[PDB]
RNA sequence: ACUGAAACUGUAGUAGAACCAAUCGGGGUCGUCAAUA
């Protein structure tokens, strides 16, 4: 499948992604292959992740796990990364 | 003889402290100008 997109307007001046910087800069930010500024897919998704979890969180009256927190590891997926124990 | 999954390069941080747009000056006062006959 194809054909969705998001759109993003920045609004204020932005820095995004990388922890070096350049001959007058301490904090350089991320630059694609054409060397301008993008927001890097991982970025996106982990800011968009976050704003659906407080969404969720709302939804959920505030229960850290629960219906729509099982909704957002249905859209974006479990991070198994997190969890510990014998997770089945 | 089969693509790992999932993960915000982010968090804290006042381009600021110091620095006189300032120093001196009577709104004053006299003979010049031209060259010949």
């Amino acid at each position: 499948m194809r054909g969705i997109e998001i759109t993003i307007t920045m609004q204020s001046d932005w820095h995004v992604g990388t922890g070096m910087g350049r001959g007058e800069l301490d904090s350089v930010v991320q630059r694609d292959g054409d060397n301008l500024p993008y927001i890097p897919g991982k970025t996106l998704t982990g800011i968009l992740r976050d704003s659906c979890e407080q969404v969720a969180l709302g939804l959920d009256n505030g229960q850290t796990r629960g219906l729509w927190h099982g909704w957002i590891n249905f859209i974006f997926g479990d991070q198994p990364a997190l969890a510990q124990g014998a997770i089945e």
